[PDB]
């Protein structure tokens, strides 16, 4: 019905920052040599998304935001070879070349194809597939998926499991493999040790449930919002701090309770004052700590190099580490085994036209996952 | 002879910031439970010791100075029982008390018996073992070596073997040891890697020699004396670049070296600007920096922590991650089978009475490692 044609349908268009988005009909584009057109069936609301309407992310506008989702193929352009019409995917914020060195390192999974160092908001060959009143409309991460139709390049998609249940599996795009693989795969989180966790957001929740399964003793959650502690203890905390409640600096404070340090600590709020708290409050001689949340643009933080020259070692990742293609078809596989779960982070499911509401959601703290269906 | 009795003897001691060493008599009281006095054979010139002079590392003064050294067991105090009179031994400046959280974790080796974290000056039991004009004198991280006789607590001693020869394993105490592990153990640098090393002296020497013992295809030395290019292609180098050389920063110019960035890189200087270089210029996304330079006191480094974000892996380390007391007798007996090379960082003696001019050497950029024999 549609395969070579141009679609018209509705997308959530950002055109300004600071603004609600802006549901109304977009014009996509049928894929070009290497390129899917995926019709969405979910997609999740992740604070990344929120960083671009509020400045913190700096991305090419206007643009049609989202980038954790699931859908089904609708065409194929010429060339590809990983996905067919019907196929059950997941676009990939993060993508899987195979080919950069980075692709072929063993640890490494920041594909140099990204479009996160240097953001352009195009597809791989420098132009746009999405029109909007005339106008061409940015992509974001190589995926947007606040449509009902995008196109993708072939190294931005994954084809997973035809029985999966895409209304959950969304979050394995982003929020849930991103938190997971921070702690299982990127801090190593070993079995019977301390970690605190610093904001207890959808990546926040992951981290905590990654860190249980690979054994952590305690798990100490730490957010300024004490309306999250009940859910973080259900997936796995065994305590939770507010900040706000002490006079002393937190880092002190956790210090104390993991009597000299933690082995683990994560920062997934995205704020630099709490990036350098995250370090302190490990162990001095052999803690470690990862950055998962993203910092407004272009600011440094500061930090006294003793903190690292005593032993501690500091880290960050983009999507818990794991490569992208090769990873989410097997986390997929692994969730259809009930190796985890993913109902504890989805506490809102909204039509995809109640996009605003679930960002309103979000920025006041009443919601963990909003869920959008299309 | 002299068991039980106070010891007068020669040392240098520092009164003052940024002035010579005095060297003249003191007062060396003999060892109470648990102490060790030892008669000094040799101790080296660490760019650490300077950092005592300049400011730059803050410690209690007046002080004596001198922590890289070897020498033999005077007497012991009561209840020693892994060190005898007689016994050649080095001194530690991290002690390994044994019974710590850091000392019993496999990885740690920042014992928290160290007087590194909260500088004291001090015995472990809080006095001073050093006397001149009759004013007590302070100890430097437990070891004191600038001085024809020390005490130090028995964590802070090693035995080594009887054959050594402790005009060369002096250096086992510090520069070495700390440059060596740096790479082999605290990085884990891979067999045919690209290793960039910041700062060419004697510990940046043996960072060199341990990329080369584990197998690094490169080794990109950095420094801006050009002076120190030769003995660093001596022992291992394939490339050295001087940053003054250059239009451009030197991070762009290692990321271009290394077609894309390094596996491995070390800052062996003591700058904030060149730790937030050397963090730059490994892979982004699986890259991994290891400061090991001392910055100067207080000071806090600006770094944008996308660098981390997108994979980076950073950390420091004291001694080269080697738990000391274990590890010092282990390497002496490497270095006896011929495993390293020593010679190579030893560039010139001196008698103990020319310490100042030992330091001048340093400052200027002539020597590398200059051994003081008593
Ligand atoms: N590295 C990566 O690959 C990814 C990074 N992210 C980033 O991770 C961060 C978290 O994402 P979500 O979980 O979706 O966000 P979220 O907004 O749901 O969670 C943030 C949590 O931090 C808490 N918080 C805010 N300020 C705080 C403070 N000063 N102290 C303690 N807690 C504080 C909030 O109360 C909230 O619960 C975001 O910055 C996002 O951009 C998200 C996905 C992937
Ligand atoms: N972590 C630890 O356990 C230890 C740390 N250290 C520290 O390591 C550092 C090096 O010690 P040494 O090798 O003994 O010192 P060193 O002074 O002999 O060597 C330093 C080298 O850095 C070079 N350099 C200076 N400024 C530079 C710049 N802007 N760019 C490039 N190169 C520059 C100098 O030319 C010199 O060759 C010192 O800061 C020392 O205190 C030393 C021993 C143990
Ligand atoms: O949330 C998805 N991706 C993120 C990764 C970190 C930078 C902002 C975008
Ligand atoms: O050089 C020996 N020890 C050093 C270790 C790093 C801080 C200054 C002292
Ligand atoms: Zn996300
Ligand atoms: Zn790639
Ligand atoms: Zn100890
Ligand atoms: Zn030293």
């Amino acid at each position: 019905s549609t395969a070579g044609k141009v679609i018209k349908c509705k997308a959530a268009v950002l055109w300004e920052e600071k603004k609600p988005f802006s549901i109304e009909e977009v014009e996509v584009a049928p894929p070009k040599a290497h390129e899917v057109r995926i019709k969405m069936v979910a997609t999740g609301i992740c604070r990344s998304d929120d960083h671009v309407v509020s400045g913190t992310a700096v991305t090419p506008l206007p643009v049609i935001a989202g980038h954790e989702a699931a859908g089904i193929v609708e065409s194929i352009g010429e060339g590809v070879t990983t996905v067919r019409p019907g196929d059950k995917v997941i676009p990939l914020a993060t993508p899987q070349c195979g080919k950069c060195r980075v692709c072929k390192h063993p640890e490494g999974n920041f594909c140099l194809k990204n479009d996160l160092s240097m953001p352009r908001g195009t597809m791989q060959d420098g132009t746009s597939r999405f029109t909007c009143r005339g106008k061409p409309i940015h992509h974001f991460l190589g995926t947007s998926t606040f449509s009902q139709y995008t196109v993708v390049d072939e190294i931005s998609v994954a084809k997973i499991d035809a029985a999966s249940p895409l209304e959950k599996v969304c979050l394995i795009g982003c929020g849930f493999s991103t938190g997971y693989g921070s702690a299982v795969k990127v801090a190593k989180v070993t079995q019977g040790s301390t970690c605190a966790v610093f904001g207890l957001g959808g990546v926040g929740l992951s981290v905590i449930m990654g860190c249980k399964a690979a054994g952590a003793a305690r798990i100490i959650g730490v957010d300024i919002n004490k309306d999250k502690f009940a859910k973080a203890k259900e997936v796995g905390a065994t305590e939770c701090v507010n900040p706000q409640d002490y006079k002393k600096p937190i880092q002190e404070v956790l210090t104390e309770m993991s009597n000299g340090g933690v082995d683990f600590s994560f920062e997934v709020i995205g704020r630099l004052d709490t990036m350098v708290t995250a370090l302190s409050c490990c162990q001095e001689a052999y803690g470690v700590s990862v950055i998962v949340g993203v910092p407004p643009d272009s600011q440094n933080l500061s930090m006294n190099p003793m903190l690292l020259l005593s032993g501690r070692t500091w880290k960050g990742a983009i999507f818990g580490g794991f490569k992208s293609k090769d990873s989410v078809p097997k986390l997929v596989a692994d969730f259809m085994a009930k190796k985890f779960a993913l109902d504890p982070l989805i506490t809102h499911v909204l039509p995809f036209e109640k996009i605003n509401e679930g960002f309103d959601l979000l920025r006041s703290g009443e919601s963990i996952r909003t869920i959008l269906t299309f």
